[PDB]
């Protein structure tokens, strides 16, 4: 099974399945072989109803798609529309909060609130909005008010983008025309310009594509504001994960999907309802993460992760899940069959997002505490229908320390430097302990065996003394293997890196180390390290595409990480990708992503499968940094 | 060539390129064959980095996508897709004409004006915005604010699909939550429940889909009302169709593409370009129309119509073509390099829509007058570089009556009864002199013999005394084999519906008959077949599913024609669609679109490639309409 996984709690399920004759990811990928070589290389067209065309990658004819269309057209129009579906996505999850956020502001949903006043102020004043002698509640309207205004045209660009990078890189993209006018604009002019008999360059496509990857930023960005408002901004905290935080002798409930208006409330009504749960004969309800909720509220309140993307439905192979409760994105819509099976009461909550055979239960914020017992009474009924029945929870976990959001990292590093935080940082990359940063993202795909490449970097570029921070299910990967245990430091990191992490983690009071990796969140978290990393630009007066930072999505699966690893390289960061994209078929179009994008951005894609050469390709993009910075490397 | 095209300019000029060895959209299908099983039923999907999955339409594995999605998830899927990216297509033509508007009235575009000023303000009493004692440009200013609004949330929902339905099909609608909250905020919402991971459920996911294509709806009605605005209604014009309408001796220009904005400004400047173009030895400029901006032209203009859709490059082929300009949609990017071999000047003008090897001459509005002789000029400088070379037109065309748009209509009927011009249309269809309405909408498809479904299906209809409507290129089909000319009613029309076009066309002094089909414009503008048949449903007290009124898109290619097809089902029309969509693969979306929406919507698909028996579907439907209305049949 460690062809399948490399993480030892799912390979016991994976065992725990096949003896049950329960078809899982994995089963379905080798019934999907051979895969499609079009599809593949990027080199199918169904955009209209003349379709489906292809071209051969090499050979003889088809060479041109029948209204002509060549390889570099057909390719780029693909990738730029799975660039305007993860737009979609995120800016679908930041509408939700922007909307709940004015709703509460308003008096509609009183289970929401401002919690970060100081953050509300901080947003507020980055975006122009006067803050002096004003009720927090109108300054939020207004922050609601110039979020969803980011969506469409009007006489600002999206402000979720130029209020967020330096200057300098905001007239880099500007003079190439890549700044986007409104968030659903941008998806839109992609669905429109890559629909039959429109445009037809590749170089003009991809600059299209580029502007609506910054669509997608703006949602993230957007997503992790609004989040931090009305739940918290994250700060350091102690928890475990992987599938032995589930509890045979609780009610576990999963959140799966993606936003904390629902993941949030999930788990404070958890709370008021144990005596319920006791009645029932259990010990309380046990709330356990999947997926970005997982991260989300992990991150704010230490709620253990149980398991991550790819592996999903090993969670409920244990017997012992009750409740999976999801709102969208990410999860694998097997789960609704296998609950048959394992018992599970999978529950769908929002109305774009249901799953045949699940039961939908309504969520609305303005009804939050009500809906949410309705669902966890499914999950205590659940329970209930299990007593006395074997379970198989793989008695496996980790220690995780997380909640690294931006705050909480200057704010550790202010212990070493009161009025200059980031100062200790940049210090040690300039004298050599920290060679660079590198920032983990994105999903864990079947074709790669889970966690492999993610691990397999992470573990080079630690002992060559990088900094590596991670967000989403690369978080995941990293946590259910232990690089989130201080414990695990003198294991993993080199003696600069290890150095640094003491020193900080002692500074905080810890009497060791921060760990080996800092988790700054969910997907939409992405934007914490977007801070970071314009912060520290800023700092030294350079633009981004001038730092010793890359970005790896090792494992990449869902369209939100290609639209993520499109604004990384916008922005001005090497972003490798560990996975096949489906660009190949065309090499002018490769040649672009991978090399000539570097002269407009400075970013640039670094595709590797093989992950010891992905590293190399990594410290090699580090150091080059480095060089140009004139230091030594 | 008759296998190819049934139009006989069209296989004149099909041997033409072939003895020059030029490649045609046919021969790059006849290189694409055989397509891909997989992607023609719609049993394929991308939408992950884990792709590319398939599902065996019959047989054994693969049966599930990798994720678990189903058959109908990935058929649904797929055509929410569709529907979106026709959306984003007639709604980004929509939001060129407002932000032209806008600019018009506020003093940045000159070249732009209120034209129909009747128009503008019956649009404004539509919306609820006031008219008395308002300024022409005050009035118009907020007309254009609030076609701007409809593309996002606020607090209306999209005006341009509640105040262009009657109350009761509206209410039909909210009550299955089908209203769109905005037309972007549709397209966005469409992209992301269609990610991986998000909405797995057929009927969930379609119902999606027909909200997405009321979006779509408003994208049309909005594009025709700003062009009725900025460059008139249209009234009755007669002109000429086919390869034949192009002059040897003068200087030929084709305005090709969708937008108004663009071609009807080359159309007024060429006028005054002529001593220029005889001072380089040609006639003067002799405009010509291809696809739907060539409608729009024709419509308002009496602009010729030299060819449509699938046989655009045959205009080429002539030699005589000495340029081609463009904005987007529809352009088979093969005109570039075909080009090349026949002298044309290939000329891109929209910043979203490039193709290589085309010259780009960027057109704005502030300055259109200008970039238009810029543009002008480039081909008269073509002219020249073909003097005394032989050029093959056939001389091949047909005599055209247009400029039916529903004013005109209305116009037309009420010379028979001045204060109720409806009703003698209604008493027609009573007393069977009138059958029914059939709208002919969309375009060719290289899989289909040129305008044989149109022709065929047009021919039954007519003898069975079925009033035709047409739009788009299936009104180009049908002018160029001759359903536009009044002179052949008495061989295509049934006695009944001779008597109808006959009383009419002398109520209006023509001493003869309306033409055998009535041409209401562009694709947009089955928008104006919606105003006429919504004005009959509130003229008879019956919501629209009770008319026995049909659409046909005999020939369908764009996405576009797959979003038009879906909102005329979801208004209440029996919808024929003569090409396979790729729907097939899944049974239960197939009878979800053939026979259960029928008890939401009223409207249903109707699929059948053999147009003989697509034109008794058809009848049928009317028939059973009739009945349904206590009428003969
Ligand atoms: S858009 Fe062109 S390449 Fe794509 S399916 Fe249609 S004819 Fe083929
Ligand atoms: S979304 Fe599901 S069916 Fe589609 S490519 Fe990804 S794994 Fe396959
Ligand atoms: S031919 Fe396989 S993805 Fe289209
Ligand atoms: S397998 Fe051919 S369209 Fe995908």
């Amino acid at each position: 099974q460690n062809l399948k996984s490399t993480d030892r709690a799912v390979q016991q399920m994976l065992d725990k399945a096949k003896r049950e004759g329960i078809q899982t990811v994995w089963d379905r990928y080798e019934a999907m072989k051979p895969q499609c070589g079009f599809g593949e290389t990027g080199l199918c067209c169904r955009h209209c109803l003349q379709g489906p065309c292809r071209i051969n990658p090499f050979g003889d004819e088809p060479k041109v798609g029948i209204c002509g269309a060549t390889a570099e057209v057909i390719v780029a129009r693909g990738l730029d529309r799975s660039i305007a579906a993860g737009a979609a996505g995120h800016s679908g999850h930041a509408k939700h909060l922007a909307h709940t956020l004015k709703k509460a502001v308003q008096g509609k949903a009183a289970s929401y609130m401002i919690k970060d006043r100081t953050k509300l102020h901080s947003i507020a004043k980055r975006l122009g909005i006067p803050t002096e002698g004003q009720k927090d509640e109108d300054i939020a309207l207004e922050v609601a008010k110039a979020a969803l205004a980011d969506f469409h045209e009007k006489d600002t660009p999206v402000l979720w983008v130029t209020t967020v990078l330096p200057p300098s890189r905001v007239k880099v993209l500007s003079a190439h025309g890549l700044i986007p006018a409104g968030i659903d604009h941008e998806i839109a002019e992609i669905m429109h310009r890559t629909s039959m008999g429109c445009d037809a360059d590749a170089q003009n496509l991809l600059l299209g594509g580029l502007r609506c990857s910054l669509a997608d930023l703006a949602g993230c960005y957007m997503g992790t504001d609004l989040a931090d408002i009305l739940f918290g901004t994250p700060a350091p905290v102690v928890t475990e994960s992987n599938l032995g935080v589930l509890k045979a002798d609780a009610v576990n409930v999963a959140v799966h999907g993606h936003n904390p208006v629902l993941s949030d409330i999930i788990v404070s009504v958890s709370k008021e309802m144990e005596n319920e749960a006791r009645a029932a004969g259990a010990t309380g309800i046990n709330v356990v993460g999947i997926c970005c909720t997982g991260n989300e509220v992990l991150m704010r309140h230490g709620i253990p992760a149980c398991t991550h993307s790819v592996s999903q439905e090993m969670a409920m192979i244990t017997g012992a899940l009750d409740a999976m409760i999801l709102d969208y994105q990410c999860i694998q819509p097997s789960v609704a069959t296998i609950a048959e099976c394992t018992g599970t009461t999978v529950i769908t909550t929002m109305e774009m997002s249901k799953i045949t055979g699940a039961t939908h239960v309504n969520f609305a914020e303005e009804a939050a505490v009500e809906n949410a017992k309705q669902i966890l009474r499914l999950a205590i009924d659940t329970f209930k229908r299990r007593k006395g029945k074997p379970v198989e929870i793989p008695n496996i976990k980790t220690k995780v320390v997380a909640g690294f959001s931006t705050e909480a990292i200057i704010n550790a590093l202010s212990k070493l430097n009161a009025n200059d935080p980031l100062k200790p940082l940049i210090d040690n990359v300039v004298n050599g302990n920290i060679r660079g940063v590198c920032l983990f993202a994105g999903c864990n795909n079947v074709k790669v065996p889970q966690d492999q490449n993610f691990t397999t970097i992470a573990r080079k570029l630690l002992k060559q003394n990088v900094l590596v921070v991670a967000t989403g299910c690369g978080a995941g990967a990293l946590m259910r293997h232990g690089f989130m245990d201080p414990a695990n430091v003198d294991e993993l990191c080199g003696d600069g890196l290890k150095a640094v992490l003491t020193a900080i983690g002692e500074a905080n009071g810890l009497g060791g180390p921060l760990p080996p990796v800092l988790h700054m969140g969910s997907c939409v978290d992405n934007s914490r390290a977007v801070a970071l990393v314009a912060a520290l630009a800023n700092r030294l007066g350079v633009d981004l595409d001038r730092l010793p930072v890359v970005a790896s999505a090792a494992e990449a699966m869902h369209e939100k990480a290609v639209a993520i690893g499109t604004w990384a390289v916008t922005i001005g960061l090497p972003t490798h990708i560990g996975v096949l994209p489906p660009i190949t078929g065309s090499l002018p179009v490769t040649q672009i992503l991978t090399s000539s994008v570097k002269d407009i951005t400075g970013g640039y894609f670094i595709v590797e499968l093989d992950p010891e050469t992905a590293a190399d390709k990594l410290l090699a993009a580090i150091n080059e940094r480095r060089a140009g910075l004139g230091l030594p490397w």
